[PDB]
């Protein structure tokens, strides 16, 4: 079934996060510019994952379901706006004393991860490996530096590196959960698939626009360019 | 010693090649445009590996050895021209009836691989992990799609996929050999290091300029851009 490809896609999600987190054991600390570059790469990957692997495939799905006119782009775009609105609804409904500021930063990481799991599941809802696999693989690529980054950031707020890595790994647990959810919401009816692809792309564009906010400027855009270029390459080859 | 980091860098070389080759077992055949994209990515990685990880570090090495004037850039540039001339000397001295055209294509792959092993060894000749590790890791990244590509190409000239993959893996054996050689030629005297960095960068720019020759045009430049962008990202983060 679809859940299968979605469950293994989420699984690669969690593994990749865990690998980055485990790399944090060696390093313990990293320069500000290297962390900025890593994040910029991760945002570039996500920005184009939602463009090339979610919106355009979503529009083509919608186009076969309802025809070539604006109805399809309307479905995809309304799903996308719904995804923005949902991530904006969380973030308000969700707050994010050292013990409590660690919890708020963890909530940030979990709210971040929710859309990416969802996107993996949504991409594997038609069983289409030519939509799930490049998406999923981009998600996992950028999960590595982000697990690294997450664990280091938690060490930096005051945790011993071991707890920091343990919490990063647990964080990565949110990808398969979101994969189950994305495979849920995208199977109830025909339009559920392109609606869900819009919705996933929108949620990701929101977490990026809300976390691209973090000198340390020229370095993060080299990363963003790299991560965006690499995605285009993945879309073409896969 | 330096040979240690060089031997493990070469080792990652061979492993990566083998992983791409093993992936060819599943696929057996691939579209022309996906193979072109893969190669374009591999050329972009190499082009910037020789720029950002060989020439500029080579110039800085040369600059500390002989001073900031043109003497350093002269050493690096003369090494680079020597590397072009050496790869041009091979290719003439080296030819590259199905059984014999497979051997000529294998010779092509071995002549291709020689500079990359050398570059790994040259990058680890000062023991400087900030020069070897990003270089080495770029070499291994692009060894994966190139093992894939090599094995598929050999299947396509008429080999059974099993022999094709076996020969691709064996091919990847040339990276640690070249790592030993690059760690040799770069240790005999002080200038040997920046001379060798020029030489490695030049040999690679030659094999790229000689194999970038292969419609199927717009797709390979998406790959080249991606592979070049990714290298910049690696140079910055590592």
């Amino acid at each position: 079934v679809h859940v299968g490809y979605a469950v293994l896609g989420g699984a690669a999600g969690f593994a990749a996060t865990a690998l980055g987190a485990l790399m944090a054991l060696g390093l313990r600390a990293i320069s500000a510019r290297t962390q900025d570059a890593m994040l910029g790469f991760a945002a570039g990957m996500m920005l184009a994952a939602s463009a090339f692997s979610l919106i355009l495939p979503g529009l083509d799905a919608a186009g076969t379901i309802v025809g070539p006119g604006p109805a399809a782009a309307a479905v995809v775009a309304l799903g996308l706006g719904l995804g923005v609105l949902l991530m904006l609804g969380l973030d308000y409904f969700t707050p994010h004393a050292r013990v409590n500021r660690v919890w708020l930063f963890v909530l940030t990481i979990i709210l971040h991860n929710l859309p990416e799991g969802m996107a993996i599941g949504v991409s594997f809802a038609t069983g289409d490996l030519r939509i799930g696999l490049p998406l999923t693989s981009a998600i996992a690529i950028q999960d590595v530096p982000e697990g690294l980054a997450v664990a280091l950031a938690l060490r930096a707020v005051g945790l011993p590196i071991g707890r920091a890595v343990l919490v990063a790994v647990a964080s990565g647990l949110m990808e398969p959960l979101g994969a189950l959810v994305g495979v849920g919401i995208s199977s109830g009816f025909a339009l559920a698939y392109p609606i869900s692809m819009g919705l996933a792309a929108g949620a990701m564009i929101f977490v990026v626009s809300h976390e691209v906010i973090p000198g340390h400027e020229t370095t993060a855009t080299v990363g963003l360019m790299a991560g965006f270029a690499l995605m285009m390459f993945l879309d073409t080859a896969l």
